[PDB]
């Protein structure tokens, strides 16, 4: 078409304030690391872009036995992997690739990288191992999974980042070169972009895969800018030196939007924010002392100061734009006569002293809101802060009392949040996910029972149930559901604040 022709080429400058951990998108768990990786691998299903809906990716098609037992995908024939300064040899992706993206994670002695601090950590939090009983290359592009039981999330999992197809022959090749490490530096996948630099804490490039499957990215270039001041971010955008970025300061939209030129997308959000208190840890290992603290803080406060009204009150530990969220339960109420005697109840009459970890990009008023909220009631916080890698690795590891911490759904589905946040199972892998280190029992299996039946309305039964117990247990303080906030260029077109995976810029041009 020829609307459709004036869409393609140029060059995008997105820009976002911490620079991916790996290119291994099993590796790790964030989405600043899966900026790049979500343009440069796929999946075998994918998310349609800007919603939650699966549709076919390296699987163009499957079937699922009835008992949910049993998975069979059909694999897009002709697909090939990207070539590189590093990488040059063309190679056809196959079903030894899902093979070995997947068996690497499964069984210990397909880990490929030399024992170290890699560790891959969705796949141990979700409990992987336990849900997949095989994996079969059935012919070179057929694979069928069995599972141990029924498992709800099973095909949207299958769309999620940690499940990319990475190449086996390019890991072989690095094997026999002694280059093991470089499977996570210098990537090779599939996606619409392909790798070209990345100069840490600086810059990212990617470039146009003219042989991709799918439909052809519009762009021909995206540099990923690492520029860390939120306020220097948005002075990019308004000189034009970049084009699109995340994590504003809230407090500079209302002035963005009136510039010439630039649009501020918001919507809703499929995001949560809130306070980890780390449940094995003195003080926070007593329900009491966690209610005092929850009834300590003033949300309706803290989403004006350091949301700037840009956010929804937290009450359950994931969105509304999520089905099966509990509207029947009440927020905590902010009151501090109350939660002085919950101290009291506790045994901790004259407070205690803790410390609060945050990032050096989030917002500096955050930390010390909650600093002034806890004094309050004689909790002396000290703020310790830390750059992004560094949190991540240390609240990985237990280190902290109490934390920020924060998730964008992966799926539409609770499971992603309930099971992979706050479960026993999630609890278990080191490093974790679950901050809080949060062990119930009951809402551990009420989680499970979720899983093995399909039917929506059946499931919701047991998720409300299930957030009833987590409020009730108050392992965290919940703060905010931020509205997704994204100023950009007006010429900047195509992208989408909706659905998941948001950071693939194959539908993004720029307007000619």
């Amino acid at each position: 078409s020829v609307k459709e022709q004036k869409r393609f080429g140029g060059v995008l400058v997105f820009a976002r304030g911490a620079d991916g951990s790996s290119m291994d998108p099993a590796l790790v768990t964030d989405g600043e690391s899966y900026v790049a990786t979500g343009n440069i691998y796929d999946t075998l299903v994918q998310f349609k872009y800007g919603t939650t809906e699966i549709e076919p990716a390296l699987a163009t098609s499957w079937d699922i036995s009835p008992d949910g037992l049993v998975y069979t995908f059909h694999l897009r024939k002709g697909v090939y992997f990207h070539q590189t300064k590093y990488w040059n040899k063309k190679v056809e992706f196959s079903a030894k690739d899902v093979l070995f993206s997947f068996e690497r994670q499964m069984d210990k002695a397909k880990r490929y990288y030399s024992p170290g601090a890699k560790s891959y950590k969705y796949w141990e939090g979700m409990g992987m191992s336990h849900i997949i009983k095989s994996i079969e290359a059935l012919d070179d592009y057929t694979i069928r999974f069995t599972l141990n039981g029924p498992e709800a999330p099973f095909l949207a999992n299958l769309g999620m980042d940690f499940l990319s197809i990475l190449s086996k022959d390019y890991a072989d090749y690095l094997e026999q070169n002694n280059k093991k490490d470089e499977l996570a530096k210098k990537p090779v996948g599939t996606g619409p972009f392909k790798f070209f630099l990345w100069n840490k804490d600086e810059k990212i490039i990617l470039l146009k895969n003219q042989d991709y499957w799918g439909p052809k990215a519009y762009l021909d270039k995206v540099v990923v800018r690492t520029i860390p001041n939120s306020s220097t971010r948005a002075l990019a955008l308004r000189t034009g030196e970049i084009m699109l970025m995340t994590g504003p300061n809230l407090n500079e939209v209302e002035q963005l939007e009136k510039l010439p030129n630039i649009v501020v997308d918001k919507s809703a959000g499929l995001l949560a924010s809130w306070l980890s208190l780390n449940t094995q840890k003195k003080y926070f290992n007593n329900p009491l002392v966690r209610l005092a603290i929850n009834h300590a803080i003033n949300v309706d406060d803290y989403i004006k100061v350091i949301y700037e009204g840009f956010a929804q009150k937290m009450v359950n530990p994931f969105p509304p734009t999520i089905w099966g969220y509990n509207y029947n339960i009440k927020p905590y109420e902010y009151d501090l006569k109350k939660a002085k005697e919950l101290l009291k109840q506790a045994g901790y009459p004259n407070g205690f002293k803790t410390t609060i970890f945050t990032t050096s990009t989030r917002n500096p008023k955050g930390a010390v809101f909650i600093q002034a909220s806890l004094a309050k009631i004689g909790i002396d916080v000290k703020i310790e802060v830390y750059e992004w890698g560094a949190y991540l690795k240390r609240t990985g590891l237990g280190e902290h009392e109490m934390a920020f911490a924060g998730w964008m759904a992966d799926i539409a589905d609770p499971d992603n949040f309930l099971y992979t946040l706050w479960s026993k199972q999630a609890a278990s892998a080191i490093p974790t996910q679950n901050g809080s280190f949060y062990k119930s029992d009951a809402f551990s299996d009420l989680l499970i029972k979720a899983k093995r039946v399909s039917d929506q309305k059946e499931r919701e039964a047991l998720y409300l149930k299930a957030q009833e117990i987590i409020h009730k247990d108050a392992p965290y303080v919940p703060l905010a559901y931020p509205y997704s906030v994204v100023p950009h260029l007006s010429k900047v077109k195509g992208y989408k604040t909706t659905g998941v995976s948001v950071n693939r810029f194959f539908k993004v041009y720029l307007e000619k």
